RNA sequence: GUGCUCGCUUCGGCAGCACAUAUACUAAAAUUGGAACGAUACAGAGAAGAUUAGCAUGGCCCCUGCGCAAGGAUGACA
């Protein structure tokens, strides 16, 4: 959801590579879910 | 149409007479076609040589070896 040249609040579909560099950092399902693999190994030193 | 004829003829009318003499792309309407360098989309170094590494050839000067041609000076008793 982008303006035009004279701000008329277009849709546009563009296909140029330059804004497209994904962050997925510490808040993602994607990350979590492999954070949280390894997760029964991490159950050795209980800290009580 | 206006006005007039000593006309027919009546004021209800008629016949003739003078003037009027040739506008308009004419158009209100009919329809189906072909259409940007305007936007968004892409690209965007939108002005450079379009290169530098060796060796061999070619020119000049020596040195050495071999060949060809023509030569110079010298050496050897029993």
């Amino acid at each position: 959801r982008t303006v035009n040249k004279h701000g008329d609040e277009i849709i546009t579909s563009t296909t140029s590579n330059y804004e497209t560099q994904t962050f997925s950092s510490k808040t993602e399902w994607r990350v979590r879910a492999i954070s949280a693999a390894n997760l029964h190994l991490r159950t050795n030193h209980i800290y009580v």
